[PDB]
């Protein structure tokens, strides 16, 4: 399980998706989760809610034309949800909250343009992770 602020931040910035222990609120509801029961880990062992749009109604995270925000639960194991969330933008800024969206702390600048240090074969750039291009020997790199 990757469910720490730094673990999920690094996974997001590398892979542009949440790790495999996350399910959206509607998926969780479908799978049996009822918020008022505190039953997420009973119906979905080892899972956490994550991946939904965060509307940023209060404007506490920075806005930009075309930028949207998503959220995921952090440090969840079982019972009712806690107050910790990671926030990630469509341009791959990373913030956190530990007080249920009252305040936020920036924890990563955008990773766009940075190629992760991961060995991967390719024939074209879209075979590579974000930030990476295909080189003349059929491996991805900066």
């Amino acid at each position: 399980v990757i469910n720490t602020f730094d673990g999920v931040a690094d996974y997001l910035q590398t892979y542009h998706k949440l790790p495999d222990n996350y399910i959206t609120k509607s998926e969780a509801q479908a799978l049996g989760w009822v918020a008022s029961k505190g039953n997420l880990a009973d119906v979905a062992p080892g899972k956490s809610i994550g991946g939904d749009i965060f509307s940023n109604r209060e404007g506490k995270l920075p806005g930009k034309s075309g930028r949207t925000w998503r959220e995921a639960d952090i440090n969840y194991t079982s019972g009712f949800r806690n107050s910790d969330r990671i926030l990630y933008s469509s341009d791959w800024l990373i913030y956190k909250t530990t007080d249920a969206y009252q305040t936020f702390t920036k924890i990563r600048s955008s990773s766009m343009g940075v190629c992760p240090k991961i060995l991967k074969k390719c024939r074209r750039d879209s075979d590579c992770l974000a930030g990476c291009v295909c080189g003349p020997n059929g491996f991805c790199g900066s």
